[PDB]
């Protein structure tokens, strides 16, 4: 059971351009609130800054990354999000998109 998003890396702050139905249903946010925005709006007080930094660095370097994140739904309730980000390059080496699989691992 997982969800999927696509971020545009040709815009400087990796906005989300596509989300699976599960992503909206899991987070409680609609397309009007999700599309065109950076995924970080799902972070909040308890989100570990040291893991957040791991994703920031991997995205800046165009590498894949996998981190465990405390995230929050629109109603404020938290959940554990095993997040894996994969860079999608054009044949000329440049990163065009990032894709993400998000798993609620609260169990
Ligand atoms: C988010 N999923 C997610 C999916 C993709 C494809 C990408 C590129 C990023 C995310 N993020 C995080 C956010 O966009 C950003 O990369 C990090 O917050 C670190 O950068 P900053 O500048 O903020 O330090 C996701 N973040 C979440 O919290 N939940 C996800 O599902």
């Amino acid at each position: 059971r997982h969800t999927f998003v696509v971020a545009d890396a040709t815009l400087p702050d990796c906005p989300l351009v596509y989300a699976s139905e599960g992503f909206y249903a899991m987070t409680g946010y609609g397309p009007d609130e999700v599309l065109g925005h950076n995924c970080r709006f799902l972070q909040g007080e308890g989100t570990d800054p040291k893991e957040v930094q791991k994703i920031r660095d991997a995205i800046k370097k165009g590498e894949a990354c996998s981190v465990r994140l405390l995230n929050y739904r629109k109603d404020g309730t938290p959940f554990w999000n095993l997040l894996t980000v994969t860079p999608i390059k054009t044949p000329d080496g440049r990163v065009s998109k990032f894709v993400g699989v998000q798993v609620d691992v609260t169990s």
